């Protein structure tokens, strides 16, 4: 019941961004900000928490919140289960002001179940507290996100914060040898020169949608997951997006036919972008939380707190044989979409739109 509610969730929030903003490139991690919705949710009450449910399409009569966060938990749990091969490592986290004392038992809770780990901000002198957040995240991950915060306001009531970076392995790994740079049409007549990775005599699963009129591949990982390459024909993307559904995410995943393709052409873009979610929210459903008035009593007992900055990045690299890299024509020269979701069950680990992968 979690993977349809996510897939929904994840799809009207790239809707949303699309909305904000028509050609820039795109990408956001789909799990991350449900899971850190979920960890806002664990501590709301009244009405807000009805309200953060509503979005993700949960159906309150049937599924309760607490087997949502158990869902969300074993996710998890299997997530971190992984061997070496596959590895998702998020590890968003939400900042609490000082002057007023945290939930000993919400921390313990956030701990044992979303992991996440919460503490005491000196907010005071924000330029200092953005010191200090850049260097928490900074000491969090091996290096890979930095400067996450922009910037933050006088007297910020609470922060939360939302970081992945990916690390998977191409079941056929590209051969760096043979990456070619070639051009990436922006446009019918506008161009940017961007490395482009090549393969010849593989089979992959692939797909024309002569109803659609888009042309999808799937690229697997070494682990249980793949990813799914989306490539639109010309000045087609916006009936792509507009006719973009999870009932056609099911018609595709359940059309994926292994074909002899000859050459395949893949760019090599390594996308990384901030994503400040308060507007983007505030569209999706979720207003109370952000107008002092979320009643958050689950973050402190006093209801005096209300989230004021939703920040994500979701960085990601699409490489030679992965993440940190040491017939049927088919070529990705064209502005073009991804998902990657594992095979067994539907949930996108991450969604992202390209259209200048110099940018």
């Amino acid at each position: 019941g979690l993977a349809s509610a996510n897939v929904d969730f994840a799809f009207s929030l790239y809707k949303q961004l699309v909305l904000k903003a028509p050609d820039k490139n795109v990408i956001f991690s789909p799990l991350s900000i449900s899971t850190a919705l979920a960890f806002l949710s664990l501590g709301a009450h009244n009405t807000t928490l009805t309200e953060i449910l509503k979005g993700l399409k949960f159906n309150l009569t049937e599924t309760s919140e607490a087997e949502i966060h158990q869902s969300f938990q074993h996710l998890l749990r299997t997530l971190n289960q992984s061997s070496d091969e596959l590895q998702l490592s998020m590890g968003n986290a939400m900042f609490v002001k000082e002057q007023l004392s945290l939930l000993d038992r919400f921390t313990e809770d956030a701990k044992r179940l979303y992991g996440s780990e919460a503490f005491a901000t000196d907010f005071q002198d924000s330029a200092a507290a953005k010191k200090l957040i850049n260097d928490y995240v900074k000491n969090g991950t091996r290096g890979k996100i930095t400067d996450l915060i922009k910037d933050l306001d006088s007297q910020t009531m609470m922060v939360l914060v939302n970081y992945i970076f990916f690390k998977a392995k191409w079941e056929m790994p590209f051969d760096p040898q043979d990456t070619h740079q070639s051009r990436f049409y922006l446009s019918k007549k506008k161009w940017v020169m961007v490395p482009m990775m090549s393969l010849h005599h593989l089979t992959i699963p692939y797909f024309r949608d002569e109803e659609l009129s888009c042309t999808v591949v799937e690229l697997k990982y070494t682990g249980n997951a793949s990813a799914l390459f989306i490539l639109p024909d010309q000045d087609k993307m916006e009936e792509v997006e507009a006719m973009l559904l999870p009932e056609t995410l099911k018609r595709w995943r359940d059309s994926l036919e292994f074909r002899e393709i000859g050459e395949l052409y893949l760019p090599k873009f390594s996308i990384s972008r901030d994503y400040n979610l308060n507007d983007i929210l505030l569209q999706l459903g979720i207003e109370e939380a952000f107008t002092s008035k979320a009643d958050l009593s689950g973050i402190t007992g006093a209801r005096n707190l209300a989230v004021s900055q939703v920040v994500h990045k979701a960085v990601l690299d699409v490489f030679e044989e992965g993440t940190e890299a040491s017939r049927t024509i088919v070529r990705f020269n064209r502005p073009f979409l991804m998902i990657i979701v594992p095979t067994d069950t539907q949930n996108i680990f991450f969604m992202s739109k390209v259209t200048n992968p110099k940018q």
